[PDB]
């Protein structure tokens, strides 16, 4: 029950998405890298040129955006955890990672990995969620005559998984940006529901340890 | 199936929250201590300077407050059971126990224990619940034309757990207040949903036995 | 290495001799009882009618008294730890505990237990110490011509012993005075050196546990 | 014969007390922390967030101060090695670490750990020493008529011990001050003799190794 657990404690890294930084997704998703690590004295930074990661836990809040609340429909969203072999010099975008005709852009949940890149990428986890809006903003006061049951306007999403493992190596620099990584990048992708745009709040943690040399 | 059970019966302590005493939570939660014990002849009071606790059961009723019923939205609440090592001379407050930016104050369920105190505190249990309001007070008479289904305006919450155990020692005094405890305090915390305030009714029991000397 | 040690901790009792209370011994010694225990809720008080004691540690400071500093000679002192079977209704005095002619009153260290009481009393420990005075009070300023080496004007005395054990029972009352004890009293006695009077400072601890009933 | 010795060498840290920095103790002792460690590249600084210490050796010179040489008496001093669990935000002082009435302030050697903090502190070593002054400063020329034997005006004190071990963890910063330590602080305390003030010279070494992560 675990993965390569070791009696001494394991290092911790966090991310802060809130306030000024709120992941905001227009239709078509957004690409991002969660594996950023600095190098130096501070704890949580990588001490070596070789890093393995193990366990990851994710917490967030979601909320619909008023911009799309002018309509009433449900939908379905998607969150993937995508592993890379060799990253390009430029940041990927979903349209590049998944070959899809413009018609299917509405419904992401049918997307699957394109065959041309079949050995370049892989997806080690998948998750689903769904949300809907009735066409009413929260701050609006109901009239005294009648009411509403707005179940599941917003949702609380969390997952915890020990299964995965990843091997990463680094070019020699200080920085933690994408350009530094030689191999083993790790991407996170968010896919909105049809014609439904929203922003999210929350934070995540990672677990890893340096090794080698 | 149990924890350190012993053939003779175990002592019992109760708490009464009702009427004049109703836990009432404004946004941002409230700190409290449930482990208070007097010393003396009466049963339920501690006979010694050393106490272990075992099993705990919790029952309550919740109800929304009309003060927040002027709006209609759902939300999510949180109840933690937090264990302490060495209490300060002053009573803690959630903002102190959890480091959180003002932005996240809305959604508690993302809070997690701050790293500075990482070894000073720990959380041995966690629970979730959710509730919502439609913007209508109970005493209001529906008009004869139309009706409502107000499922889950109020909720019945209870849990029973034998798992935990706690070791506590006391300074030498009569009192059962917080200032007496040398080590092993036990806190209970309630986290309201976003912009949703309520009061609760109910009572709880404890189980323990004195030992030592 | 120990006496009837038991995994749970053992109770503690202390005595405070300082300031207003300073044991002060004129020639001929002084009788005292160190075993006083109250009964009640407070820790250190006896919970039962039956008590055993085990380990005892003693610390004090000694200093000569200026009243006797008008002369210059050395001497030798004595400290006994005396155990009793049945105490009388009245407090004993050394002259009663030890039969000695008036001639020997000068040198205590030769005293030994009188034969008439041979089975009524016993001495489970003994200690020696010596001190001397040169005829000069501390606050006095030496003249600029010549000096002194006053080694051992005052002395630091301490002992620690686990050996003894004592069985005591009590009449039924609240008090901790001498009149309460039915059997097993414990006395401490201080014997000054010849024509040498002094006072002492310090404090002591005891170790015991209740048993029975 | 040793403690957790390991074939590769162990790191070394030193302290320099001399010249500008001379520990100087007025009556009532002084609190200090010897465990300070920086973090960085340099040897002797801690490489990690977790440190164990093993063996310690202490050397010093003592000398009486002329300020107190205006009187002639002996006395007795004390040196403790005190271990801490959780340090406060403020530096402790002896009067806080040991509960003592103002009367006993004269003779430290009777002090013992106060009961209120009984589990917060502990003392893993103890040492005694004694010194005295005749009321004559060194630079003073004896008159040609008579002389003096001033044995033990100054003293050479050293100890070496492998027994102890200590577990310490750190908040994440660069600094080596007291505010950084999360748990496991280590204090050194010096207790002067009655009405006898002095300064000391010397230096000490430590032995430890980083571990973890």
């Amino acid at each position: 029950a675990g993965s390569k657990a070791d009696r001494p404690s394991l290092q911790i890294q966090t991310l802060q998405h809130a306030g000024t930084t709120m992941i905001t997704v227009p239709s078509g998703g957004v690409c991002d890298l969660i594996n950023t690590y600095a190098r130096g004295s501070d704890e949580g930074n990588r001490h070596t040129s070789e890093t393995l990661t193990y366990k990851i836990a994710i917490d967030y809040h979601f909320v619909a955006d008023a911009a799309a609340c002018r309509y009433s429909n449900t939908g379905t969203g998607v969150m993937w955890l995508v592993y890379d072999t060799t990253p390009g010099g430029q940041a990927p975008t979903p349209q590049t990672i998944f070959a899809y005709p413009d018609t299917l852009k509405a419904w992401p949940a049918t997307w699957k990995v394109s065959r041309e890149l079949c050995h370049r990428f892989v997806v080690k986890r998948r998750w689903l969620f769904n949300m809907e809006t009735d066409g009413r903003i929260g701050s609006d006061i109901p009239p005294s005559n009648a009411s509403w049951k707005p179940c599941k306007r917003n949702i609380y999403f969390h997952k915890f998984t020990s299964g995965l493992g990843v091997r990463t190596q680094w070019k020699n620099v200080t920085d933690g940006g994408v350009g530094a990584i030689q191999r083993g990048a790790l991407y996170m992708v968010i896919a909105p529901g049809n014609g439904l745009t929203f922003t999210a709040h929350g934070q995540t943690r990672l677990y890893f340890k340096s090794v080698g040399n």
